[PDB]
């Protein structure tokens, strides 16, 4: 609706910033709203999704398991790494590792996972291959989150993101198993209430992913609708502002509370 679009202007001026968003319906793919679709962002921890959607597609293809564990050491924990820290002498299986990057963001787990993979190279080839030509993966943890102005590294464009969501968790790419699995680890996220579930009424559902990143970045990717059932996905993005986290919350919140009354 026209209206949402007018929150998300507005958010730009109390921001002071570019705020990339689009609206897509899950059933057939059309775009329902969109404001700045082509322009880029840096993802942040929003990768994550689509680095666990690889992972889980080479589960299908039986060239990894959910339950083989990986060991590591200190020397591999990077900023930000609650989970991974805490199971250094056990180590973690892949299954718990997505887990950790999806639900808490964990940095290291990000890490671990792109190893498996053939790192930013390999998941760029997935993305491409699935039809997404310009989201694109070139560092890891925590340097991906830099957003240096008009830097492509890391980048994706709302469109993007929103139909290659759709691809993962709707389309034929992943095994019935997997895409279920997927949106599951995004249900289960527990550090993005100050954002669009602070203003989604009760009984709806939602499975997402947020970021924040440096230069006042910050963004969210979801696949929300009434009913426990999912019917819409939205991605949010934002970089440049000199607002405070409580602030840019505050912003991204009031544009899911339009989104939801003109539902
Ligand atoms: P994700 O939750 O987006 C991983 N983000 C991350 O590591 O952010 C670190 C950061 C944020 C702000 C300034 C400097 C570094």
């Amino acid at each position: 609706h026209p209206e949402t679009l007018v929150k998300v202007k507005d958010a730009e001026d109390q921001l002071g910033a570019r705020v990339g968003y689009i609206e897509l319906d899950l059933n057939s793919g059309k775009i329902l709203e969109s404001f700045r679709p082509e322009e880029r962002f840096p993802m942040m921890s929003t990768f994550k999704v689509l680095l666990c959607g690889a992972v889980l597609s080479r589960i299908d293809a039986g060239q990894e398991q959910l339950g083989r564990r990986i060991h590591y050491s200190q020397n591999d924990l990077v900023e930000y790494s609650p989970v991974t820290e805490k199971h250094l002498t056990d180590g973690m299986t892949v299954r718990e590792l997505c887990s950790a990057a999806i639900t808490m963001s964990d940095n290291t787990a990000a890490n671990l996972l792109l190893t498996t993979i053939g790192g930013p190279k390999e998941l760029t080839a997935f993305l491409h291959n699935m039809g997404d030509h310009v989201t694109r993966l070139d560092r890891w943890e925590p340097e991906l989150n830099e957003a240096i102005p008009n830097d492509e590294r890391d980048t994706t464009m709302p469109v993007a993101m929103a139909t290659t969501l759709r691809k993962l968790l709707t389309g034929e790419l992943l095994t019935l198993a997997s895409r279920q699995q997927l949106i599951d680890w995004m249900e289960a996220d527990k550090v993005a209430g100050p954002l669009l579930r602070s203003a989604l009424p009760a009984g709806w559902f939602i499975a997402d992913k947020s970021g924040a990143g440096e230069r006042g970045s910050r963004g969210i990717i979801a696949a929300l609708g009434p009913d426990g059932k999912p019917s819409r996905i939205v991605v949010i993005y934002t970089t440049g502002s000199q607002a405070t986290m409580d602030e840019r919350n505050r912003q991204i919140a009031e544009i899911g509370a339009s989104l939801i009354k003109h539902w």
